[PDB]
């Protein structure tokens, strides 16, 4: 039996879906830990740049995890994803412990811009500003990727990197009163917010578990801008962007919630 998350139901993408958007030939890039094989997934393709891990399978969970979220396909077991038929890369940029450098973000970033992926999708931070990361983001959103990145899980007034960078649609995390979670960072740069709270995805070893971050919230809007790339063909990056924000739900000050809570019906209306 397939289960709908709260959150999948929270930003409204069953009513996209029953519009007929499913995210179907929007390519999106996940930049993480990497993808691991799963009934509930399809991956089209990726590529690593971890020093030492050529594949793009996932040794942590982190990633297939935010995998699911996007994507997990719309069947008969499971989840579902907010964009099930999105066509999902594994492009591996962190190592097994979660971690990586500027220098394999950086690199997945010019691969994503590189492969005309639509939407990259960085559950991921570092804590200092890194040129490196910057001109990669402003690179890749030049050749048209639109890169969405989590705010962070310090519980601080200023959020992360490269999701404070103005390239960069910066995601944060509500839970399901849609206050703004505990831990979600938030301050200047910040531009909506999605649930991340027990969020049940796909899991490696073919299972499901549920998480709590900003990494949870980030993939409900990659997902929701692959549906109104599926209705816009034509829109850029900063189209999805900014009509993410325009038809987002207000939640209150904008330093806290940015928009406010993404919304996959009003966004696809
Ligand atoms: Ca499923
Ligand atoms: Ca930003």
């Amino acid at each position: 039996a397939q289960s709908v998350p709260w959150g999948i139901s929270r930003v409204q993408a069953p009513a996209a879906h029953n519009r007929g958007l499913t995210g179907s030939g929007v390519k999106v890039a996940v930049l993480d830990t990497g993808i691991s094989t799963h009934p509930d997934l399809n991956i089209r393709g990726g590529a690593s740049f971890v020093p030492g891990e050529p594949s793009t399978q996932d040794g942590n969970g982190h990633g297939t995890h935010v995998a699911g979220t996007i994507a997990a396909l719309n069947n008969s077991i499971g989840v579902l994803g907010v964009a099930p038929n999105a066509e999902l890369y594994a492009v591996k940029v962190l190592g097994a412990s979660g971690g990586g450098s500027n220098s394999s973000i950086a690199q997945g970033l010019e691969w994503a811009g590189n492969n005309g992926m639509h939407v990259a999708n960085l559950s991921l931070g570092s804590p200092s500003p890194s040129a490196t990361l910057e001109q990669a983001v402003n690179s890749a959103t030049s050749r048209g990727v639109l890169v969405v990145a989590a705010s962070g899980n310090s519980g601080a007034g200023s959020i992360s990197y490269p999701a404070r960078y103005a390239n960069a649609m910066a995601v944060g995390a509500t839970d399901q009163n849609n206050n703004r979670a505990s831990f979600s960072q938030y301050g200047a740069g910040l531009d909506i917010v999605a649930p991340g709270v027990n969020v049940q995805s796909t899991y490696p070893g073919s299972t499901y578990a549920s998480l709590n971050g900003t990494s949870m919230a980030t993939p409900h809007v990659a997902g929701a801008a692959a549906l109104v790339k599926q209705k816009n063909p034509s829109w850029s990056n900063v189209q999805i962007r900014n009509h993410l924000k325009n038809t987002a739900t207000s939640l209150g000050s904008t330093n806290l919630y940015g928009s406010g809570l993404v919304n996959a019906e009003a966004a696809t209306r």
